[PDB]
């Protein structure tokens, strides 16, 4: 509702992070435009957006950011040449032609592989020209990541700022910087995943089992608000999810910051541990809000059982409103629960939902549904129990190895996946053994479920388009809350046909001596899926036989072709 709307972001943003969050929107319509010319671009936005600054009745500062946004993209000269039916929007009137630009954000970018400089560069870059090295790679990244919501890239690019800062100064230029980029590409890497994941999710599942999501997530987030509190909230956020998924930038943006300052003029109402993110400027708001750690939950409630199981009213509270209902034992139970991953939350309420179905129709409800609790058992126990092996598996193997158990796992129940995926699948399990297993238990859960729905997420956006199982298809494509247990219940693949020796699959030569650590580790872990997929029945004895001898055919080797002619020949007898 301001005259000058370019002004009054500029003056709130300010100068610095109002042309990085320029050049990125840019980048991410304007894909195949060099970094330079987006420089010009933002030059010019930059300096028109002062004139408003300086005067807020200037010429043209009263236009929404949309019309000068559109305005801008529509003076790029060779838009028609490079974008083809872009251009087209240019044609059109406002409303439309912005929703136009939408409809043609490309997503198969299909860039290069960006190939990370050595240190002994980017340091060097970094001290020459600090802005253009930060800004050229902020601008490599949004146009290869274009519906990477743009405030959240802005937040990435500060750390990686930060990091060349700390490590481009001390003894070592390797045990300071590698580790923080590696730890920011897997950070970044789930940022994004995460993004379109909740895009997708609205679209498959519906704004109900979103509801059900957020009712939990918040219930588990802010424990001492109320229901109703946390219902306005969750209605709040499902329309700016969706109006985020619809994808216009400024659109999002605004309802964002909204919810944010509605929470922040009602924090006593909602959270004790919003003080530090209430007071971030706007930019930061609403992203530090969705990263606050869980409020303490009140001093005993009560036990579920009076209002869900014990009162007479059960029936009728819910068949007056079964959401609402639903929601209030979701509400209930989740604020209890900081511990349990929502899905679990959702996997418990779907069935006292079902219970209630059946006995709520029954002559004696109450009796139907007096043992509800207990179907509740074996669900949160599964979970659980699947954690707790594995992070002991993780404890007692160490993570490149536990890597190792987890393809052969994973080869064995559906060899027919590609062995990249294989390695890659299995490779990024480990990190989040590595990240996850670190947790107490009481938080373990919420951890792997973050990450896993991730992985998931994309190992099934990998498989369509590209199937190779209907095993896989049937858990990318099970409801929201079965997906990860189908994926669980996979077995053994008794359908497979053993892959052909291959000859080449198996020789392997001086090099791997010297590649580098990573490398050397896929190649190895390429070959063991190989091995599996060879000899997919190979007991675990055997493998290890195997795997001890391939270790020591390296050893003592770094004889490559004729020791290897008899490791593999021993080995193809020793599995068989
Ligand atoms: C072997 C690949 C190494 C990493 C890839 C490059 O470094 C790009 C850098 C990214 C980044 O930092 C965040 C997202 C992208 C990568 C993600 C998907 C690419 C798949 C579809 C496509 O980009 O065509
Ligand atoms: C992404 C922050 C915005 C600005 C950050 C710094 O300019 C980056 C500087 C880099 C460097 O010097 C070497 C590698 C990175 C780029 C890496 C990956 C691209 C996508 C990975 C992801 O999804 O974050
Ligand atoms: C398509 C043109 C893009 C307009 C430039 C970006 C404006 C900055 C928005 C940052 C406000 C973030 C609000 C929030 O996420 O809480
Ligand atoms: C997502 C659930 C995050 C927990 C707290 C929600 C804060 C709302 C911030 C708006 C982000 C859309
Ligand atoms: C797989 C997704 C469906 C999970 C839903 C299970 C039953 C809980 C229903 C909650 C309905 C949303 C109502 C609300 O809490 O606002
Ligand atoms: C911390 C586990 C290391 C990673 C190895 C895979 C184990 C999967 C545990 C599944 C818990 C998922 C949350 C849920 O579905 O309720
Ligand atoms: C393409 C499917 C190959 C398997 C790769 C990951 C399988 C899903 C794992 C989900 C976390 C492990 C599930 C489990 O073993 O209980
Ligand atoms: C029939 C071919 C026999 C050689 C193929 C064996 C592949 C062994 C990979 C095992 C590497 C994991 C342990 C390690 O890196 O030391």
């Amino acid at each position: 509702a301001h005259k000058s709307e370019v002004a009054h972001r500029f003056k709130d943003l300010g100068e610095e992070n109002f042309k990085a969050l320029v050049l990125i929107a840019f980048a991410q319509y304007l894909q195949q435009c060099p970094f330079e010319d987006h420089v010009k671009l933002v030059n010019e936005v930059t300096e028109f957006a002062k004139t408003c600054v300086a005067d807020e009745s200037a010429e043209n500062c009263d236009k929404s950011l949309h019309t000068l946004f559109g305005d801008k993209l529509c003076t790029v000269a060779t838009l028609r040449e490079t974008y083809g039916e872009m251009a087209d929007c240019c044609a059109k009137q406002e409303p439309e032609r912005n929703e136009c630009f939408l409809q043609h954000k490309d997503d198969n970018p299909n860039l290069p592989r960006l190939v990370r400089p050595e240190v002994d560069v980017m340091c060097t870059a970094f001290h020459d020209n600090e802005e253009t090295f930060l800004k050229k790679y902020l601008y490599e990244i949004a146009r290869r990541h274009p519906y990477f919501y743009a405030p959240e890239l802005l937040f990435f690019a500060k750390r990686y700022k930060a990091a060349f800062t700390e490590c481009c100064q001390a003894a070592d230029k390797a045990a300071c910087l590698l580790p923080k980029l590696d730890e920011l590409r897997d950070e970044g890497k789930a940022s994004s995943a995460k993004q379109r994941l909740k895009c997708a999710s609205l679209q498959k599942f519906g704004e109900r089992a979103f509801k059900a999501w957020a009712v939990a997530r918040l219930s588990q987030r802010f424990p001492k608000a109320e229901f109703a509190e946390v219902s306005k909230l969750v209605t709040d956020l499902t329309k700016v999810h969706t109006e985020c998924c619809h994808g216009d930038l400024l659109e999002c943006a605004d309802d964002r910051a909204d919810l944010a300052k509605y929470i922040c003029e009602n924090q006593d109402s909602i959270s004790s541990k919003l003080k530090e993110c209430c007071e971030k400027p706007l930019l930061e708001k609403s992203h530090c809000i969705a990263e606050v750690e869980n409020d303490e939950m009140p001093a005993d409630l009560p036990s579920l059982a009076a209002d869900f199981v014990e009162s007479k009213d059960v029936c009728k509270n819910y068949a007056e409103a079964k959401d609402v209902f639903l929601g209030m034992f979701l509400y209930e139970y989740a604020r209890r629960h900081p511990d349990y991953s929502v899905v679990l939350l959702l996997r418990l309420a779907k069935t006292y939902e079902t219970t209630l179905e059946k006995c709520c129709a029954a002559a004696d409800p109450h009796e139907c549904y007096a043992k509800v609790f207990d179907e509740f058992k074996p669900l949160v126990e599964e979970p659980q129990n699947l954690i707790k092996q594995n992070c002991e598996l993780f404890e007692q193997l160490g993570e490149y190895k536990f890597q190792n158990a987890l393809l052969v796992r994973y080869t064995k129940k559906v060899p027919q996946v590609s062995t990249p995926t294989l390695v890659e699948v299995s490779r990024n399990l480990g990190k989040v053994g590595s990240k996850c297993c670190k947790h107490p238990e009481a938080k373990r859960m919420p951890c792997a479920e973050d990450y896993l729905s991730v992985v998931l997420n994309q190992l099934c956006v990998l498989h369509e388009k590209t199937p190779v199982s209907d095993r896989v298809t049937k858990c990318c494509t099970e409801s929201l809350v079965n997906r990860r247990p189908c994926f669980s219940a996979l077995e053994v693949d008794e359908t497979y046909v053993p892959k052909e020796f291959n000859a080449e699959t198996f020789t392997f030569h001086a090099d791997i001596c010297t590649l580098s650590e990573k490398e050397r580790q896929i190649k190895k872990q390429t070959a063991l899926v190989e091995l599996v997929k060879h000899k997919p029945k190979a007991t675990k004895e055997q493998l290890k036989a195997v795997m001890d001898d391939f270790a020591a055919f390296v050893e003592k080797c770094c004889c490559f072709a004729e020791e290897g002619k008899k490791l593999v020949a021993a080995s193809q007898a020793a599995l068989g």
